[PDB]
Parts: C-alpha cells; sequence; structure tokens
C-alpha cells in the first residue's frame, strides 16, 4: 500500500505515499488499464472545502490553529448562507500553484511554484476578459523571456453564468477547408475557425492567421476580439544547416496559453482561467507540423532533403523530423525567445519527481503523456515507473461552449 | 457493458467487449494507474476450473463445444487432475495455448502473426542434453538461412516446482558482459550477472565485445549444465552504414534470431517454465535499446563523434540524429543479408489492422501502450495516437523469478 516507483536505467527506487491522499478516480480498474485513453450542490461543497483548507494551513504550519478553525468556521457558515464560498487571496494562488504541481501530465512542473497569478474575478464583461487577456498576454511574453502565468476569471454559479474562453489557446493558426478537398493553415483548428467567421470574422484565409479572441462573459453570447499584433510574439523557423528551410515559410508563436480548461480548488469551479508557460520544442517540431492529422510537412521536408522516400525502412520521416526539431530550438533560440527540448525538460522532470518524493511523498506522473513524442527511450523518463493518480486541486477537461450555449 | 476505444489520428472507433472475458487482475485500481510498472507449487484445488475454462475456449474456438468429445475431455481431465494431481494437453490443445498465449501477449506489437507459430512438442525431454538438442533444432528450424519462422519450444510442465525445466539463459542467443577492474564495461552491460555465472560453472570466456554465451540448461529440477550453441547455427550480420564508411569500422555485429527464453507459458492452470520462443527483430530492438541504452553498449556518444556533430549541448539534438543513423544502418545491415527484420514504420502500421481485424472477430486486443509504441519517433508511428485497453487473457506468457535465485543446489 507504500509503492515503489523504480527507475531501471539507473535503480534509483522512491516510495509513494502521497497517492493515499488521492480523492478522485483514475478510470481504471483491477481487471482494466485505461492508462492511455484521452478522456477517461450545498452537500458535497463543505468535504471539498474543508479537505482543501486542511491543505492549505498545513502547508504554511499552522494546521489546527485558531486561524485555521476560524477560516473553517467562516467559509462553513457563508456555504450554508451563500450556497458557495469566496476563496481568500491567498488560497487562490496557493489553489492555483498546486493545481499545476498535480497536474500528472505535465512535464514542465519543476517550475510550479513561480507561477504568476492574475485575479480577475472582478471582471463583468468579454471587453473586460480581453483586457485581462491582452495584460496576460504581455506579462507571460515578456519580450521573449516568457513567463509562467494564470488569469482567474469569475467561479461557476449555477451553470448559466459561466465565464468561458472558447479558444483552446489564446494564440492558434487559422484552418481553413479548400475548395480543391485538402486543408490550409492548422487543420485542428478548421471547426473554430468556421465559428469566429460564423461569428463575423473577416478571414485573410493565410496561413499562419493568428485567431481573433471569443469571450464569453456572465454566459451572454461570446464575442470576437482581435490580439494586437505587437502582443503576439512569432519566431520564423530557419534551420542552422539548411538555407532552403526558410524558403518553406514557417513560423510559430512564442507563447503556449491554454485556454479550454477548469480549475477546480476547493470544490469551486473556474471554467475561464487561461494559463501559459513556454513550449518544449516537441510540441511544435513534432506534433503541431508532424501529425498527420495537423501541418504534416514532413514529406515536403524530406523531398528537400531529397531522402530516398520509397520505403519506409530508409527511415526518411525520421531523418525529416528530428531535421524539423533542430530548426525550431534552433530558431527559438536565435530569436531569444525561451524554448526547452525534450532531453533538458526530461531530465529536470526526473529532477523534479525526486524532489517530490523527498519532500511531499511523490508526485502523480502519466507515463504515457511524459515521454517525448520522439527519441523517447533516449530520455530519461522513458526508463521512469510512474505513478499515476488524480489531486485536487487540479486542472480538468471540460465540454466545448458550442455544445452546450443557449444562445 | 461495452467499451469503446478512440485513433484520434483517423477518429476510427472500435467496441471491445472481450475484456469481460478477463479474469486476471492488471495492477491498477479506481484510484491508482500502474500502467507503466515493469512488472504489477499449484494445487489440485484451483486446477480444474482453470482446466475447465481453457477446454471450453479450445473447444469453443473448433466449433465443438458441448459436443460428447467436448464433455468427455472435460471428464478425462477431472478424473487424471483427481487421480495424478495434475493433467496432459493433447497435442491440438498444447498448439493452441501456445498460440493464444502470443495472441494474448498484450505488450507483443507483431502479433499479426500469432496463427502462423510453429509448436515444437518437447514434453518427453528428461535432461539437459536433451534440451540441448531440442534448441540446436529449434534455433536451426527458426533461422532458416536468415528468412526466419516464428517458433516456440516447449518441456515438461512444472509438477512439484521441485523438478523444473529451465532455460536460464534470458535469450537463447545473447552476447556476453564482462566487468572490467576499472569499472568499465566489455561487451553488454546486460548480460554481466548470466555471463559470470557461466564463467563459475566453468565456461571459458574469450573476453570480447561479442561472444555469443553458451546455453546453461536445467532438466527436472537438477543443477545446470553448460552446452555451445555451434557457431554455424548462430547467423549475425556485420553492422554498416549505407553511406557511412567509417561506421563498419565501429566493429558492431547483431545476432539474427530474437529467442526469448526466460518466460514462463501458463495454459489451462499448466506451468511450462522452460519454453523458448523466436520471431524475428523489429529494428528498434537493436538499433534504439540494444545500442543506445545509456545500461547497454551505449554508442551514441561515438557515433556522433565521428558525424562531427555538435555534442556542447543537448538542444543540437546530436542524440536524435546519431540514433536515427544508428537505427538507418541496422536496417540496411540486415536487408542486405537477406535476414528478415521489420522497421518500426511497418510494423505498427500491421499492428493497428491487426488489432482493428482482432475487434471485429474477436471483440477486443488487449494491448500495453506503454510497450506498443516505437522507442523512437513515437508520434509519427500510427500507434501513439491510438487508445488501447490492457487486460490480462489465458493462456499466457508471464515473467518467472530468475532461476539462480530460486534453484537448490545439488553439488
Ligand atoms: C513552463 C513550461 C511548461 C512546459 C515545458 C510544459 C509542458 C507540457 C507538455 C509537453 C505537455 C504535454 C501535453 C501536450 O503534448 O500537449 C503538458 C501538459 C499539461 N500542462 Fe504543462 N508545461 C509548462 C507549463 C505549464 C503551466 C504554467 C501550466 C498550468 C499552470 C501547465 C499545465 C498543464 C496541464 C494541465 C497539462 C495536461 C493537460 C491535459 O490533461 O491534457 N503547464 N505540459
Ligand atoms: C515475429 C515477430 C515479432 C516481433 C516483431 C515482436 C516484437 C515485440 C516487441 C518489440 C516487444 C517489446 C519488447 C521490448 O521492446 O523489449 C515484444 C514483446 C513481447 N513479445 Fe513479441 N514479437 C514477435 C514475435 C513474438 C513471438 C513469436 C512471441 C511468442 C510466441 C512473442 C511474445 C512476446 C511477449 C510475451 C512480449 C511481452 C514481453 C514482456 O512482457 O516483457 N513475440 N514483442
Ligand atoms: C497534443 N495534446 C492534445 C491536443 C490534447 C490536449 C487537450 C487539451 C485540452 N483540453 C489541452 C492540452 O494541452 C496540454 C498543455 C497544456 C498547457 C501547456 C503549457 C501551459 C505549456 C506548454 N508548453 N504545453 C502545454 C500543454 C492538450
Ligand atoms: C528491453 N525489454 C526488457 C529487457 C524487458 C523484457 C523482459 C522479458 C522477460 N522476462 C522479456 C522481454 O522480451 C520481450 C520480447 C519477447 C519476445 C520477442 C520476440 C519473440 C521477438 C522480438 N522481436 N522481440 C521480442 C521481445 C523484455
Ligand atoms: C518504466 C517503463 O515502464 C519501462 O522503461 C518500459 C517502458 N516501455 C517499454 N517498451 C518496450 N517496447 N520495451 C521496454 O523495455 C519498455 N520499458
Ligand atoms: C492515444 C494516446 O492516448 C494519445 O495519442 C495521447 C498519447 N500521448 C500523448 N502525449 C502528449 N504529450 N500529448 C498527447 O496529446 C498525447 N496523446
Ligand atoms: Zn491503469
Amino acid at each position: 500500500r507504500f509503492l515503489k516507483v523504480k527507475n531501471w536505467e539507473t535503480d534509483v527506487v522512491l516510495t509513494d505515499t502521497l497517492h493515499l491522499k488521492s480523492t478522485l478516480e483514475t478510470g481504471c480498474t483491477e481487471h482494466i488499464c485505461m492508462g492511455s485513453i484521452m478522456l477517461p450542490t450545498k452537500d458535497q461543497l463543505f468535504p471539498l472545502a474543508k479537505e482543501f483548507l486542511d491543505q492549505y494551513y498545513s502547508s504554511i504550519k499552522r494546521f489546527g490553529s485558531k486561524a485555521h478553525m476560524d477560516r473553517l468556521e467562516e467559509v462553513n457558515k457563508e456555504i450554508e448562507s451563500t450556497s458557495t464560498y469566496q476563496l481568500k487571496d491567498t488560497e487562490l494562488i496557493y489553489g492555483a500553484k498546486h493545481a499545476w504541481r498535480n497536474a500528472s501530465r505535465c512535464v514542465g512542473r519543476i517550475q510550479w511554484s513561480k507561477l504568476q497569478v492574475f485575479d480577475a474575478r472582478d471582471c463583468t464583461t468579454a471587453h473586460g476578459m480581453f483586457n485581462y487577456i491582452c495584460n496576460h498576454v504581455k506579462y507571460a511574453t515578456n519580450k521573449g523571456n516568457l513567463r509562467s502565468a494564470i488569469t482567474i476569471f469569475p467561479q461557476r454559479t449555477d451553470g448559466k453564468h459561466d465565464f468561458r474562453v472558447w479558444n483552446s489557446q489564446l494564440i492558434r493558426y487559422a484552418g481553413y477547408k479548400q475548395p480543391d478537398g485538402s486543408t490550409l493553415g492548422d487543420p485542428a483548428n478548421v471547426q473554430f475557425t468556421e465559428i469566429c467567421i460564423q461569428q463575423g470574422w473577416k478571414a485573410p484565409r493565410g496561413r499562419f492567421d493568428v485567431l481573433p479572441l471569443l469571450l464569453q462573459a456572465n454566459g451572454n453570447d461570446p464575442e470576437l476580439f482581435q490580439i494586437p499584433p505587437e502582443l503576439v510574439l512569432e519566431v520564423p523557423i530557419r534551420h542552422p544547416k539548411f538555407d532552403w528551410f526558410k524558403d518553406l515559410g514557417l513560423k510559430w508563436y512564442g507563447l503556449p496559453a491554454v485556454s479550454n480548461m477548469l480549475l477546480e480548488i476547493g470544490g469551486l469551479e473556474f471554467s475561464a482561467c487561461p494559463f501559459s508557460g513556454w513550449y518544449m520544442g516537441t510540441e511544435i517540431g513534432v506534433r503541431d507540423y508532424c501529425d498527420n492529422s495537423r501541418y504534416n510537412i514532413l514529406e515536403e521536408v524530406a523531398k528537400k532533403m531529397d531522402l530516398d522516400m520509397r520505403k519506409t525502412s530508409s527511415l526518411w520521416k525520421d531523418q525529416a523530423l528530428v531535421e524539423i526539431n533542430i530548426a525550431v530550438l534552433y530558431s527559438f533560440q536565435s530569436d531569444k525567445v525561451t524554448i526547452v527540448d525534450h532531453h533538458s525538460a526530461t531530465e529536470s522532470f526526473i529532477k523534479h519527481m525526486e524532489n517530490e518524493y523527498r519532500c511531499r511523498g511523490g508526485c502523480p506522473a502519466d507515463w504515457v503523456w511524459i515521454v517525448p513524442p520522439m527519441s523517447g527511450s533516449i530520455t530519461p523518463v522513458f526508463h521512469q515507473e510512474m505513478l499515476n493518480y488524480r489531486l485536487t486541486p487540479s486542472f480538468e477537461y471540460q465540454p466545448d461552449p458550442w455544445n452546450t450555449h443557449v444562445w
């Protein structure tokens, strides 16, 4: 019941007890593992709040204090009256940082305590949201010296007054379906691109068109806003050896800012909570560029490299894939934009694991997502056993708004 | 209950009902996933249910469920159990069991081939010399001058556990590993402990970087004995690179026949503790893991140097670049020598087809994503985007403790 995880490359063994604090469920059973599945009232609220305030006051070493019990009493009284409750600023910051800390699929969590939390709970309108989001983007970008940040909009009340950012990320490229049959720009964003147009967006129909913000405040119809171009830091992609690489006409944005997840703290639900950090190189070069359902530039690149593409066993895809990823790193580094390669990030994560087992009793980790999408076994996490379980506070998936919104 | 998996690259959705037939446990619970954990004397009491369930599956597969041959067989096994405390499989049952253990092997990406397994019945074997003979014939048959054929050789089942047949080698063909006084390792670091056991048992080691290890064979619970595979039976391939003429000078070679010999075959409650099986290599098994794992030959650095890569910072991806070239060389070498090998793109593609076929004709296919995704270029192979369900079906292959940790030495 006090479980061990072994690293098979180093024989390091860690002992996990943190998992016994786990509340939510994994989706697996004794008879079946679902480890590779993408997505597996007044009454319920108070235990949730108590559990949260319990860990909070423990973290500041005042468990079982006047302050603790008073606050416990205080929230207790408020829940019974108002049917919900509001977090103190200190708890909000703690909650957010720990949602990241607990994100078992995130390889970048060694940075978790340095998160910049922007309290936007006083926001009432989409224009207000746009302002808060522009400020977030500017702060997080920091002219290429990226800084981690989250902006937290008002918590759900009755599910009719939801604050929602309809974009999956604050900054993403448009995707257009061609009469020609294929897809121009980013195929992952074809439906959202359609909705934006369907909402009144004047699409330039280019390859890298930055999408407008679609902001929903207090449950009303969402509104289009254009992020000031000077706030959107982009990197032209070139190769340190291949001159012809520039001519592909590739660029990507510096700021990965995920905006469609739900932040849960002490039972409270923040449905609009865009958060951002900085890219691992493979996120762009392997996934964004080379997934068959994405930019899929693999053939074009290998073509330009004059590789033998007649048989798979020439490993031309693998050769090209590496070069593409060398370029992404090279480009970001050259333009002084924060980026980390998969070797560095995974090494950091192993160190982060070490720390968490040492000062917290463990670290929930989802091997399927932590191992990079290229060169897996030559990174240290491949040989690292991991335990996956769900701790709260947490980030959660939530329905796409257009499948829900009462217009 | 029905369960669905989605391939997120193609949006294809499949429905698993087979997981209902699952008996054994995964290691997971509702509150924890042990998906990436490497590993998460049976009496007549619990044996007949296991036997019955197997015979029900067997006779269903041949469309004779409920027939008189089915019921009589059940009767026959029942009496033989309560009389002898064990029982013997018919040849037909043995062959079926072994093929299905492979079919059920959720970590195996090569299962499209499962039904074409050559099964050698070595249950009449009694001594280590006899084991050596059976294994020699396996190797010759399997190797087939480079045109590899899948095969398994099955030695007598466990009785009281005091008379086990074991192959002490982890694979039938593997290179020696030698710890040097200065802390360095010569040969395959993965095989240092086994190499030392061999040397202790009287093996005279060449002490080179690619010495084929002797067979260490255990019959009927006796102390194991050393045998040397005739070198003409061991097919090897010099590794060279199609464009890098200096690659041959690295002095690398590998053997052609991957033949795993330390696992246990379970069929209808019976335990076959010695059951070496073989197929053919996926290129990455050699080029990624065997050569580039930090704990193996670890040739990444040397390859990177000769390519004159920027090894100063990791963000040059010199490791990634060197890895691809090493794996290119491995495939090139085997194909040039007409020795069966499959690249990871071809194999994962086949597996998806195998998996879809299994879902339709069988109601599922247990799969271990953690093990199925290749150790390089994961997301550009189609299994990466494929959701999978992992559960345990019998017949199966199981891990077992290394025999030198449990063996009672005779002297
Ligand atoms: C600062 C550098 C960061 C890096 C390098 C990083 C890296 C990654 C990577 C590579 C993934 C894999 C998912 C994918 O492939 O799309 C991921 C997932 C995730 N990240 Fe991080 N991340 C960083 C910062 C953050 C921050 C600041 C937060 C929130 C405060 C966060 C929360 C998450 C969450 C919740 C997931 C999983 C989403 C899901 O369950 O699908 N990350 N991260
Ligand atoms: C014929 C071509 C075959 C290929 C290409 C193949 C490929 C693989 C690979 C790549 C693995 C992952 C193991 C690792 O990377 O260390 C694996 C696992 C496995 N294979 Fe296959 N295999 C083949 C044939 C067979 C046969 C003939 C059997 C048995 C009759 C078999 C049984 C297994 C089992 C039981 C595992 C799981 C081992 C474990 O749990 O550690 N395979 N296979
Ligand atoms: C390729 N992964 C596919 C698209 C699945 C996915 C779904 C969702 C959602 N909802 C959110 C996802 O985002 C993961 C994520 C979240 C935050 C990140 C931050 C803040 C930085 C970074 N470099 N990567 C992140 C990656 C991914
Ligand atoms: C790097 N993998 C580590 C050593 C774990 C492992 C353990 C065992 C055992 N026992 C057996 C293992 O082998 C898996 C396996 C089994 C049979 C194979 C066959 C028949 C062919 C092939 N190409 N690969 C195989 C791979 C692996
Ligand atoms: C810790 C982790 O489970 C372990 O390193 C696994 C991961 N996946 C693997 N996958 C394959 N094919 N072979 C392996 O040996 C492993 N090792
Ligand atoms: C099918 C599989 O669960 C799916 O492709 C997962 C696997 N691992 C991943 N890992 C990361 N980092 N990001 C992903 O989107 C995925 N997708
Ligand atoms: Zn699981």
